[PDB]
């Protein structure tokens, strides 16, 4: 479509379509301003339409170039208004499919754009890339992509966009590993799938509206809800909560660790309960003297060790919140 | 659709359509008895559908609304063999798109109905007000409505229903109660987006599919597992684990603390473990002397703390199940 206003009505569009093996794309609205005038395209409606094997894109449902248009856009809302790569065109789009694309298989730009079940696959290139801007999206679809690795993403967002549910990983994908989703300046929620956290950039990433956790190991002996902080790194917990099985499986009887990350090892310092079956707590302290810094809490004590006297003695910081040291274990 | 029965054929319906502005609904079967014979419609297949700009509701599948509470309904079962907005139409709901919508995108009511891939985005009101009971809503995404705040919420279900999947939160969400979703009858699992759980009333929340998982932070410092309890207060946890990073960013060790709720103050005594890099495990004691219906639990030890003494002592609970008072610490 070459400058189509659907209207109030969003008349025309496409709805059930196949294309293979087109040179540019097999389903386009074309962007920039051509010649002086705008070939931007506004109210259409798109459903079950199919491009695959593009040469570039599969899909275009964008409507500004990488080059910024002439200024104050004719026939369109001005450059002013909305920066480039933003401009509603108010298009809808559903149920999009694309297999084995030598270059993206969807990209599209605008502000204010609404996109749901778009499904990227099998793809020599890259299977997404976005110029979007504060956009919103849904369930996004990018497996596989990448096989032979001529692109480093496999899902590219420049924007704030808000998105959910994301879905990952064929049998083999991302380049050899160099980020599924790079998105540092978007919010995006439900990245599920076997796809790592190191595979992972976003701005935010968070799923607070889960029930009662319950975790489930199959291809595990090891039981854990991990917590990682990918300031910290993202190949390194910042705490735990394990379970491992004392002795062999199906004993009934397994240990619990309170664990936090010391020296970039994890399980370094861990308070155990049922530590091999004993029945009692199997609490850390400091292997040398204590320090002033190392506690803060009101009423509460850090156990500590004194080589020389041979003696476990406590550091405690009384609900007075000052300072005294007393003997807490000698024979 | 007037009296449409498709019988056991499933005979009827719409599909590969496109609406717009309908002065009632879209794509409706109309509620209850209308005129001198029965109006209400069983077995028809809508898929692939989209009402763009409804006034009311996108699909009202309804057949049972606001029509005949009296004891008989012409035309239908009676109110005493099932429940007002309980019928069994059964109806084949999959692939509906609604967008739009001024009022209430998506209404229905009936038992035994089966519900999958529903999408409604970009509505002024409500995405959802599901009148049903008993029927299971699959693969749900409410995004960006009620950004008016007509209604309350961005889904509501009155009935009590089975969500096995959800996604909220777009890039504004309400705030006419700041409830994202209430639905309080409603057992709703998987919910996804960063909801707070405050912003979430239903009836029973709770996950038993999820694996072992890992928590991904991004924009944070901390990584937060919260246990919270909605009887107990639904702005207050009551207990919560977190782990923030010892120093500046990137050191590799990270300290994660338990806490519990004391006094209606979050995080008022805490169990810290790798407290400032010490590698030891802060151990909490009452800060007055110990009473006897603290500790009920035999085969353990609770330490308390006595001013004038200058000296921690425990109360011990033996495993004989006898109280006995030994002084932990001498100054």
């Amino acid at each position: 479509f070459l400058r189509n206003n659907g209207g109030f009505e969003r008349d025309g569009g496409v709805i059930g379509f196949t294309s293979y093996r087109a040179g540019e794309s097999g389903v386009k609205t074309w962007q920039g301003t051509v010649g002086s005038t705008t070939s931007r395209n506004y109210n259409l409606q798109f459903r079950d339409s199919v491009v695959i094997y593009p040469v570039w894109d599969g899909f275009d449902l964008g409507a500004d170039t990488d080059m910024n248009p002439e200024l104050d856009r004719p026939g369109d809302y001005p450059i002013t208004q909305y920066p480039l790569h933003q401009l509603p065109l108010n298009h809808l789009i559903d149920n999009l499919l694309v297999r084995g694309a030598l270059g993206v298989g969807f990209g599209m730009d605008g502000k204010g754009m609404y996109v749901s079940n778009i499904t990227v696959e099998d793809c020599a290139g890259s299977g997404a890339y976005l110029l979007t801007h504060e956009s919103v999206f849904t369930n996004i679809a990018i497996i596989d992509t990448n096989t032979k690795d001529f692109q480093a993403n496999q899902i590219y967002i420049s924007g704030a966009c808000r998105v959910n549910g994301l879905r990952l990983i064929g049998i083999r994908s991302t380049d050899g590993q160099g980020l599924t989703i790079d998105a540092p300046n978007s919010t995006v929620s439900g990245i599920t799938g076997m796809v790592d956290p190191s595979r992972i950039n976003v701005a935010n990433l968070a799923e607070e509206g889960l029930g009662n956790i319950r975790a489930n190991s199959f291809g595990y002996d090891s039981a854990a809800i991990k917590l990682r902080i990918h300031k910290l790194s993202k190949t390194l917990d910042s705490g735990a909560l394990y379970s491992h099985i004392n002795g062999g499986a199906g004993s009934g009887s397994a240990y619990t660790q309170l664990t936090a990350i010391s020296g970039s090892t994890p399980d370094a310092v861990s308070l155990k309960v049922n530590h091999k079956d004993c029945r009692g707590a199997e609490i850390p302290f400091v292997p040398d003297i204590a320090s002033d810094d190392f506690i803060k809490d009101s009423s509460c004590f850090l156990p500590y060790w004194e080589n020389n006297s041979t003696s476990l003695k406590a550091l405690v910081k009384k609900p007075n919140g000052e300072l005294v040291r007393l003997t807490l274990a000698t024979l």
